[PDB]
């Protein structure tokens, strides 16, 4: 069955150069981070990303998990996003879990990626502008090549 490849920290930036963050409501928002001068042991810390072993033609299986007040992993129930309090599994029976995510680089860009459902296509992760915060949900835009539904992932070390 499924399996864990390697767990490591990765910075998730948005289209406006915003780093994913969590709030008191365990909601995935987007904040601003320089990471230029404060990089030297910066207080803030992004969520953890666990890579799973998958032998697919094109598909990066990853899983985001926020650690601080309570470990919570990003899980997409049906069409909405929900944070499930639980550390990233070490070995899953199914190849596509509710927490598993399908990352796919975007063609014709620097290093953008697209978050797709573990099961199959139909719903892609995007960022919704709510009030003064950019939240993250699962929707189906009209254009798959729209930056609005594109995200950036970097290595944290």
């Amino acid at each position: 069955y499924f399996g864990k490849l390697e767990s490591k920290l990765s910075v998730i930036r948005n289209l406006n150069d915003q780093v994913l963050f969590i709030d008191q409501g365990n909601r995935p928002l987007f904040e601003d981070m320089t990471d230029s001068d404060c990089r030297d042991n910066a207080p803030r810390t992004i969520f953890i990303i666990s890579m799973y072993k998958d032998s697919q033609p094109r598909g990066m299986a990853v899983t985001i998990s926020v650690k601080c007040e309570k470990i919570s992993t990003l899980s997409c129930e049906n069409k909405i996003i929900s944070f499930k309090e639980m550390n990233p599994p070490d070995n899953i029976k199914d190849t596509k879990s509710d927490i598993i995510f399908f990352q796919r680089s975007v063609p014709g860009h620097d290093n953008k990626m697209q978050f797709e459902s573990s099961s199959y296509e139909g719903y892609f992760l995007a960022c919704e502008k709510e009030r003064d915060l950019f939240k993250l949900i699962l929707k189906k835009e009209d254009e798959l090549g729209d930056r609005s539904i594109m995200f950036t992932v970097q290595n944290e070390d």
